[PDB]
């Protein structure tokens, strides 16, 4: 828990909340990442909210949730580093964008992996009481899938009930994510939120591509039911004949 315990290899990403960098723990050479945050302009109130969230971040331990490792305060530069698991396969948004640009659909086997492992990640969250967007879902080097923590944008995954302001709402969002993985587009698209909301209320969308099994289409379609109580629970999802041991995480 000193910055000197790690060596930065290079920057992975930049943007709103400082930099994300790939680092190496000196003690044992383990490859990790950290988020570099400048809290210099923060009030005591804001810094307080920051402390509480980092504390909860330490609470979640699960193979399908991105693991938190450490927090380092550098009062000299008013920077806080949050050290997390490195996921070499990157995020799901990059995977979809890649597929969209290259014109190549993802394997059914890969979609089943994401369905199985994200459903389990969700199952864990629901127990505790965290958006299920592709940019927040990561892949490691071993076919494992991990859920990360985290106005202009279009709310593609907004559920019907949320639209008119529920664990079943999470199932809808999972539905949209799995749909987009298969179709390389969200089930409901629009140019404005008003248009989007109209489509969501009608609850109609294209079947996922024919390369995908009727069984997989069926379960995704069920998650996209207008009525929250017709959507399958995490338990009912995991009971599906499609889902097998090899779709689960492996060390
Ligand atoms: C090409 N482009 C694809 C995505 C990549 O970002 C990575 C790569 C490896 C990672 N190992 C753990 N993380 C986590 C990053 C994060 O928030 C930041 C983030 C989210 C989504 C896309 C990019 C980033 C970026 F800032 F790193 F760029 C996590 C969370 N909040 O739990 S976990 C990786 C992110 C590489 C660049
Ligand atoms: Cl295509
Ligand atoms: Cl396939």
């Amino acid at each position: 828990s000193r910055a000197e315990d790690y060596e930065v290899l290079y920057t992975i990403g930049t943007g709103s909340y400082g930099r994300c960098q790939k680092i190496r723990r000196k003690s044992d050479g383990k490859i990790l990442v950290w988020k570099e945050l400048d809290y210099g302009s923060m009030t005591e109130a804001e810094k307080q909210m920051l402390v509480s969230e980092v504390n909860l971040l330490r609470e979640l331990k699960h193979p399908n949730i991105v693991r938190y490792y450490d927090r380092i305060i550098d009062r000299t530069n008013t920077t806080l580093y949050i050290v997390m698991e490195y996921c070499e396969g990157g995020d799901l948004a990059s995977v979809i964008t890649k597929g969209t640009k290259e014109r190549q659909y993802l394997d059914e086997e890969f979609v089943l992996r994401v369905m199985t492992q994200l459903t389990l990640a969700l199952k864990e969250c629901h127990r505790r009481s965290r958006d299920l967007k592709p940019a927040n879902v990561f892949l490691d080097g071993k076919q494992n899938v991990k859920l990360g923590d985290f106005f202009v944008g279009t709310p593609y995954y907004m559920s019907p009930e949320q639209m008119n302001r529920n664990e079943k709402s999470d199932i809808w969002s999972l539905g949209c994510l799995l749909y987009e993985l298969c179709a390389l587009m969200p089930p409901f698209t629009a140019f404005s939120q008003k248009e989007l909301a109209g489509k969501i209320r009608e609850g109609k969308f294209r079947r996922i591509p024919y390369r995908y099994s009727d069984e997989l289409n069926e379960i995704i379609t069920r998650m996209l039911n207008l009525k929250d109580y017709h959507r399958p629970s995490v338990e009912e999802i995991l009971e599906n004949p499609l889902i097998l041991e090899h779709h689960h995480h492996h060390h």
